[PDB]
């Protein structure tokens, strides 16, 4: 019951192990608790050009239990949230927490496909957050993404992009990570173009440096050594330079040409933004609508 994600470190932090402060989070508390504030952070990046005053409906189409549609539901009374999860047990424990929060009138999450499950709604902001990567069928999510999505609507990603002339795929694992072009496609295709495109890769390989992990995890259970190890092998593609971790913003362009988007898409992908530019702006604006960082008293 925490965020998942990896985090940016503007620095490498001698000592530092993602992997104990990660999996041994009872041992690594005050830790875990500097790990969660650039989550929190990355999260602020993400949403911080969103006018949530102007949204009604929000989707998250990989939600896991549900944290963001909860979250934005109590932070903002007049939206209304989706979420969809393919995890039975996800599902359940978010759904419980809406009803345990009052929230279920405006947020509900969904035991559901999201490359298959035809979304219910026409949604002003639709998240994915580590998602798209995990998902085969990469036009049938974005078919749904973009059917779904108000004609001023924003989505919202965080994903991988590979940096190779082919994609990157793992079969045991089921990723599956396009390339520069695949994703250029893919998107103008379904109407979708980039309006900014921010890398955060050298940040995420920071927080990630951890060089006795693979020994580290060794010493742990089977099913969290299995668990941990795509963590790992996302950072050794990282540290290679085969991937970029990046936040994508995204706008519909509906009456524009599938080349049009094809161009734009390709000029924003050749200049991505560098994390610590795009944070400093956020910070210099003073906008940070969502979320916000937990305080003591
Ligand atoms: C992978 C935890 Hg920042
Ligand atoms: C080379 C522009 Hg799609
Ligand atoms: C204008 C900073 Hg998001």
């Amino acid at each position: 019951e925490d965020y998942l994600t990896v985090c940016p470190f503007e620095r490498k932090i001698p000592g530092f192990s993602m992997s104990r402060v990660i999996l041994n989070p009872e041992k690594y508390p005050l830790e875990r608790e500097m790990v969660r504030e650039k989550q929190v952070e990355m999260r602020q990046v993400l949403f911080c050009k969103e006018n949530f005053s102007r949204v009604q409906k929000v989707l998250d189409f990989g939600c896991g239990h549900g944290t963001d549609v909860i979250q934005i539901a109590e932070l903002y009374p007049h939206i209304k949230t989706h979420g969809f999860t393919i995890t039975k047990a996800q599902a359940e424990l978010g759904n419980q927490r809406i009803a345990q929060k009052n929230l279920g009138a405006r947020a509900k999450i969904f035991n559901k496909d999201s490359s298959k499950d035809a979304f219910p709604d026409l949604y002003d902001m639709i998240v994915g957050i580590e998602v798209s990567f995990h998902i085969r069928n990469k036009h049938g999510l974005f078919q749904n993404i973009s059917s779904s999505l108000n004609e001023e609507g924003t989505v919202l990603l965080i994903d991988y992009i590979a940096n190779t002339r082919g994609p990157i795929v793992d079969q045991n694992v089921e990723v599956s990570i396009p390339t520069v072009q695949e994703w250029i496609e893919l998107l103008a295709e379904h109407q979708l173009v980039i309006d900014e495109i921010i890398d955060v890769s050298p940040q995420i390989a920071n927080a990630l440096h951890d060089p006795d992990v693979e020994q580290y995890i060794k010493h742990l259970p089977k099913a969290v050594q299995d668990l941990y190890i795509n963590t790992v092998n996302q950072s050794i593609s990282l540290e290679r330079g085969w991937i970029s971790y990046c936040l994508f913003k995204l706008k519909k362009a509906p009456h524009l040409t599938y080349t049009k988007r094809c161009e734009w898409n390709a000029s924003k992908l050749s200049k991505k933004r560098p994390y610590p530019e795009a944070l400093a702006e956020m910070i210099n604006s003073g906008y940070i609508p969502y979320p916000k960082q937990q305080t003591r008293t």
